[PDB]
């Protein structure tokens, strides 16, 4: 038997995939998760007791972004082990290809929250290696199911490249991506590149956006704005073609002004 469903905050969510909740927890049909500290519990009674006792009303670590009622928390895997393990086991219920749950010390986690009077409610996250050999600016990324396809996915994608720009490096998500992941990255890449070309080599676009040359090429390929000549990719842009494509912005965007972060 695997964990079939979770209660988190006011949400009931059915599992998509196996998640190795350890020992007797992994043998429970339903797990009850504190929406703040992400502690996983076996029974409604232990959950209700924890609701009254737990003092956490936000993720741990540093609030590195705040605009209106959207905030992003930076949680270092080394300083907040239990929290980051809890998050990885939650994420694995809804990510097929995530493989790391417990060995979290090498990772930083960026928690997207929407805030009200009660506290900061987890919407989604992405994990990131502190040191990436392959130059991955995102390890795993997820919007929790009840929040999917409402702008939040593209927000965390945007946020990951805002970090990469401040690092003065190029980045690509660790593959494979989910079907949703693939569509959201493509949409984001397109929006960024179209908005620039509306107003420059492929290298220039890579330095401006922190998007890899390969990701830019595949995006310009999908837009039919690149040609191949004697073994070189050539940008073939037409202001009418660019304006026609734009004829969309995500509901919420990352404001660099509201990002308080240094490498
Ligand atoms: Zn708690």
């Amino acid at each position: 038997k695997y964990v079939d469903k979770i209660h988190i905050g006011n949400y009931e969510i059915d599992a998509w995939y196996f998640s190795p909740f350890p020992e007797d927890y992994g043998k429970q049909p339903k797990l009850w998760l504190c929406e703040y500290c992400l502690k996983y519990m076996k029974y409604e009674k232990s959950y209700r007791f924890h609701l009254g006792q737990c003092q956490w009303r936000q993720p741990p670590g540093k609030e590195i972004y705040r605009k209106s009622n959207i905030s992003v928390y930076e949680v270092d895997g080394k300083d907040h082990k239990i929290y980051c393990q809890n998050l990885c086991l939650l994420a694995k219920l809804f990510l097929d290809h995530k493989t790391l749950y417990f060995d979290v010390e090498p990772f930083v986690f960026y928690i997207l929250t929407e805030v009200d009077r009660q506290g900061a409610h987890i919407v989604g996250y992405f994990s990131k290696e502190k040191e990436s050999p392959d130059g991955n600016n995102v390890a795993c990324i997820l919007t929790l199911p009840p929040y999917q396809r409402r702008g939040y996915g593209k927000f965390l994608i945007a946020f990951s490249y805002e970090l990469s720009k401040l690092e003065s490096t190029v980045g690509s998500p660790e593959k494979p991506l989910s079907d949703l992941g693939k569509l959201s990255y493509r949409s984001y890449w397109s929006w960024v590149l179209l908005e620039i070309l509306r107003d420059l080599s492929i290298k220039d676009l890579s330095q401006m956006t922190s998007i890899t040359q390969n990701d830019i090429i595949s995006t310009l390929q999908s837009l039919n704005m690149v040609k191949y000549w004697k073994g070189q990719h050539v940008i073939c842009v037409t202001p009418k073609l660019v304006e026609e494509h734009l004829k969309k912005k995500p509901p919420i965007t990352v404001d660099s002004v509201c990002l308080k972060w240094a490498p």
